[PDB]
């Protein structure tokens, strides 16, 4: 009877996929919320790698969303259907992390200073390429999920971001029929539909 | 008999740890150095996720430095022992990556445009934090390696960067008696030692 504990912030950011993961695998976990508006230095300074989220499973401590995602997805069997698919999961995820950093660069710079769609020409190009690679796997894929015969933590990681992307008005569900379908596919997926349901919008 | 190719540029960059792995392991692979100053637009486009390095095991491709490392590292036996140990290697790897992103963020500003040490007093707080969490493991270590009873692909990734940081003068072997200690253990490691001896200084 192992108990799972995830310490993270109020928002979705990096921990949401891990959340959707636990729900996808239907394994109950206890979430200790943190306040980024009232966090104490000594408390953050005592986190495994001085940053959240952090997983706790009967003693074991694991920081780094990426690491955590895989650790659980691995146990719950949503890390990949074979040693080679798993690596592609790790692949799409890395692509994500890469883009995620290009996005944050935009998001954190569109409130700096005034026509500046100029810097919106580092992002759109990047976002576009990103979407191509994603539409490449989608173009192929015969299951609806990015890679594999089923859903993997790569589908989560990518869509949760299509959400925030959407909210920053950087993702028009229209123009991107394919990704749209995926977002739909993973949101309606049992375990997540119920979760995304009562989820503080 | 399948063949192991790695496509990547003339320099160390992101692919070097993968190279260190194939040697440290002893598995035979061939390198396809690519010209960063000659990549024909359409050549880049037809790459798995339009980016190098790329692992090839006979018409099987793996598009991510991290995906490629973990993939091989698992097959080769340097991903970590127990699942919990592996998760930490994955975590220390993610950390390195978070850090790497800062280093670039510096090197860039380090020659753009003016004694902007302020950005350099934005880099150090990232630099040090990184080094600390890195020291914590290094202490808790009984092997002399970041995590586990032996070497891990995580170390490969960490020491390499320590070298390049060195070249950028952002690291002093004596100032950091521990991290330096680590770097020695990896370079001298049987297999790596040979290889690094024959690579372009």
């Amino acid at each position: 009877m192992p108990s799972y504990k995830l310490t993270y912030f109020f928002f979705r950011g990096l921990g949401e996929p891990i959340r959707l993961l636990f729900h996808l695998a239907g394994v109950q976990f206890e979430e200790v919320r943190m306040n980024p508006d009232q966090t104490w230095l000594d408390i953050k300074d005592s986190t495994p790698m001085k940053q959240l989220p952090v997983l706790n499973i009967d003693g074991f401590e694991l920081p780094q969303s990426g690491a955590i995602l895989r650790y659980l997805a691995r146990k719950f069997g949503f890390a990949g259907k074979t040693p080679e698919e798993e690596a592609w999961v790790d692949a799409v995820h890395d692509l994500f992390k890469d883009f995620l950093a290009e996005f944050k660069k935009f998001a954190a710079e569109r409130r700096s200073g005034e026509v500046e769609k100029f810097r919106s020409e580092f992002f759109l190009p990047a976002r576009n390429t990103y979407f191509n690679i994603l539409n490449g796997l989608l173009e192929k894929s015969n299951s609806g999920f990015l890679i594999g015969s089923d859903i993997t933590f790569a589908d989560l990681v990518v869509v949760d971001n299509l959400l925030t992307l959407k909210n920053y008005g950087l993702f028009d569900e229209s123009e991107f029929t394919k990704l749209a379908a995926l977002r739909e596919k993973v949101n309606s997926y049992p375990g997540i539909k119920e979760y995304i349901a009562k989820r503080p919008v």
